[PDB]
């Protein structure tokens, strides 16, 4: 009942997220939208969750982990169970499938989490794709003179665009309401693939601020008693 959200920056066309433990690059107007968007919510009364893998988790630096006013959860094969709070404002749990069903239960989470974010992990990503609602996705471009970072962590844009579509037009009205951002949609060509959404520009790199949603599904079972 709680929305699920995968939250990720990737870089077009092969939608590359991670090299050697850390992120490709450092674009502090993306980090600041992924903070307002995983820490701002409508209702005040409210946080969100943020769910990681345990070697995201490992690659935020110190200072800044846990998240702030976010409900972190970490999730690793070696922890104890599916939802067990190990420090203020962290939680631990042996798998990503109970645990957001554990955080599902309104009776446990008294309707005061507004979203789950899912931030990550190319691991974590991979396994998200059918538990997803959305996903919030920052597609970035280097620009004409900026090189190509390496990459060795993918988003799969394969599973990505069988189970969602561009969503965009309603990126605005989907992120909580005291957002607020410098671009306007912006519809672009790029290597061929349509690119849609908000756009910024910050150092060697453009991107655009988009937003997936799952497609319409046939009905084909509802199940009875
Ligand atoms: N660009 C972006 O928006 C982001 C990029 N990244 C990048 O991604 C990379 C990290 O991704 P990756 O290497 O795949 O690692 P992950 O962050 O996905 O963590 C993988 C670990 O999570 C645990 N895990 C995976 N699945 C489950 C499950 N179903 N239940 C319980 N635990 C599970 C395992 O931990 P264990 O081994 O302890 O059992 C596994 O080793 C880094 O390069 C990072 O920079 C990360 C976040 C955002
Ligand atoms: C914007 C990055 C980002 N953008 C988007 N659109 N989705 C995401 N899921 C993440 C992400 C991420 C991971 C968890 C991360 C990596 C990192 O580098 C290893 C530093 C941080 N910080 C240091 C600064 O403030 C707290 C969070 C977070
Ligand atoms: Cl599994």
């Amino acid at each position: 009942k709680v929305p699920v959200v995968g939250i990720v920056a990737a870089l077009l066309p092969e939608m590359g997220i991670g090299f050697q433990g850390n992120l490709p690059w450092r674009l502090a107007k993306e980090m600041k939208y992924f903070r307002e968007v995983t820490t701002l919510t409508n209702d005040n009364s409210k946080q969100n969750v943020v769910i990681m893998g345990r070697k995201t988790w490992e690659s935020i630096p110190q200072k800044f982990r846990p998240l702030p006013k976010r409900i972190n959860v970490v999730v690793s094969r070696s922890f104890d169970g599916e939802l067990r709070k190990v420090e203020d404002g962290i939680y631990h749990s042996n798998s990503l499938r109970n645990c957001l069903t554990a955080l599902q239960s309104s009776l446990a989470n008294e309707n005061k989490i507004e979203r789950i974010y899912i931030i990550g992990g190319g691991e974590i990503y991979r396994q998200s794709m059918d538990l997803a609602d959305h996903w919030l996705i920052t597609k970035i471009m280097p620009l004409p003179e900026t090189t190509i970072p390496q990459m060795d962590t993918f988003l799969q844009k394969q599973e990505l665009e069988q189970r969602f579509y561009d969503n965009s037009d309603k990126l605005v009205d989907f992120l909580p309401s005291s957002i607020q951002l410098e671009g306007r949609l912006t519809s672009q060509e790029w290597n061929g693939e349509l690119v849609k959404g908000l756009p910024v520009q910050e150092k060697g790199y453009q991107f655009y601020f988009t937003l997936y949603t799952k497609k319409l599904e046939h009905h084909h079972h509802h199940h009875h008693h």
